[PDB]
């Protein structure tokens, strides 16, 4: 767990994210918990020119390394880390289906049993606030109190997990759920959902 | 027909399934009939780290090999094998269009002549029951009595055939039919279908 | 213009067709005009196991080479060649958007100026008839009298041109037009179209 | 900044455009500002057979190099350059979502904060006029007066920027916004938007 290994995974996460179709051109930022703060992708530099030494260290006070410009969205990555002590990785993208659901300002309800991967019977949608602001950061910290993923109204998605592998995986799963919801919603509104008792069985089963 | 050749095809089936866009992140399990039970993919291990010796043998009594954890959905693979003696391979995924049709709880009717590939004038949708349960297993065995593919409400798809090649192929065909149905359904409901006499000509023709 | 060069292009056309997303699993057949009949893809054999010597020669009387089984849809390829003397290549697939428009039994009207690539102000839809029958063949020959592409109700698409390159290209263009029509149709019906005078200017311009 | 380096990027831009799914078969043309006119892709030649010496130089008077046929849509590339002095690269495609929005003849409103990348609170739609005409050229020059991207009714998209990298990037971003708008529009009309004050904060923030 040296710095450069963590920077290679961050870069590999951006690459896989783009290959999975979740990341569409210069949007998206990834981070990992490290020392007293985090390592995050830089602003500006396109994913394919990224090299290990581009990765930026931001400490717990919010100070970033000299000569590097962290992602313009770094503050809600730090919000995530202080609101969810168990989170070690944070993935953010503007994936098209998640973002369309966030434009309608709706939570994703329990239309599939995999909704439980993010911790409960829904994928919440946090209210709009300008990117990079303290106000956005507060909404995200409140939405992640009992969920590992949230939509951001008029914006995109955030997912957090114990490592980058699982955070990408979750991010991906919520984009599938989002696409499932939009496709069925164009046909029938509201969309049929599983009951809370049924999601409670599935959560228990996922613990086992 | 040694064990390792069957395990390479299983792994190759997961890979092709993901490349075809039918398998979206850690969902999906494949099996083949073998000896008195079956070889199935393990739970946990991501498709790309899979190696031949990861494949799990489950006998006819439901006992799995020592030190391996079979897919969490193995029971409906075994249900398939006892309900359809002619089936030698079973493919299961959560492909997005099939699953959206299963959220609406509808069968796919005869909107295209290829519906006959699964044996009749429809692609049925079996009722929801918690993954991995005996109750799910019974619904699947009843849906496969006269069809080689079925949707699973709020969940996904199962397809069975004489070998893995044909099972993947069928799985793929039902995802196309699913997408055809959802796209036309957003425009007109109900969707125009071919009559039963016409599907009966096509079945005879497919036998020849 | 020896046989094997024509068979490599046919095979290359199947490959490109699959890579472009127009051909989804074992559907689709391609042919070229040759001598007194045509070279067509065989039935059964999956596109990726195809080799030059798999290609089947069918003469002008409809007799096929010994030991080879031509595509199950060969008769409407021969219909195309006798109905359009200028056609030297024929491409058929079940591409998802074209086929969805053919399930609604509608022609594609002039929603984009590229509709003129197939010769007029529309992409017609020929009535359903069982695959491989004389009756299907007659509908296709009548739809291609003044168009180079047609939809086949409840089935798919046929496109013909002076060579395989242009036939694939046209096929592709009609799948785009199909997707344009379905996406706008879910929002507004009817969809705005360009007038016949405007398509007449574009045709003249395309001749120049 | 020699000619051949500029021709390699143009060709690389066509390739990336096709790989990103924005360019579907022989549509699309790219240009860069050069000397007193521009370098543009030729008409006819498919993107994959393009070589550096295929690139056509058109001077400020509209005269093209000897023995080369410039794109059939070159005139609105020249319109762009005279209407926006800061533009050094121009990308045009018929990307499916942008074009579907242009068939409905609607501007893309502020459904996402990234709408500000093209300079304001919208992505305008310029009125139809036959491809390659002076009349089309005038509409494009008026739509680009205060925007870096515009839709073309019944046709496609144009994007301009300081270099090819940024022009492709913008083009891509507008196709995402287009897809966001069509997907939400099928569910609710009108689609929720951010207010002008909010886009004004985002523009200021994007300047910083
Ligand atoms: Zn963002
Ligand atoms: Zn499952
Ligand atoms: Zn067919
Ligand atoms: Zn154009």
């Amino acid at each position: 767990m040296e710095r450069n290994k963590l920077a290679r995974q961050i870069i590999d996460t951006c690459l896989e994210m783009t290959r999975l179709g979740l990341n569409q051109g210069t949007a998206g930022n990834v981070s990992v918990r490290y020392q007293d703060g985090m390592l995050i992708t830089p602003t500006g530099i396109p994913y394919e020119k990224l090299t290990e030494s581009h990765i930026v260290f931001i400490d717990g006070n919010g100070k970033h390394e000299e000569g590097k410009l962290p992602s313009s969205e770094w503050r809600f990555h730090m919000a995530a880390y202080q609101s969810r002590p168990d989170a070690n990785a944070v993935v953010h993208n503007h994936a098209v289906h998640c973002t369309a659901v966030s434009i309608l300002n709706r939570s994703i309800p329990a239309i599939h049993y995999m909704i439980a991967a993010a911790g409960g019977n829904s994928i919440p949608c946090a209210p709009y606030a300008t990117f990079g602001t303290r106000e956005l950061s507060e909404h995200v910290a409140l939405a992640l109190k009992n969920r590992k993923a949230t939509l951001l109204q008029h914006h995109g998605l955030i997912a957090c997990e114990v490592n980058l592998e699982k955070a990408l995986w979750l991010a991906h799963e919520v984009e599938v759920l989002a696409q499932l919801y939009l496709t069925t919603l164009a046909i029938t509104d509201p969309v049929p959902v599983l009951s809370d008792e049924e999601i409670a069985v599935v959560l228990e089963k996922f613990k086992t």
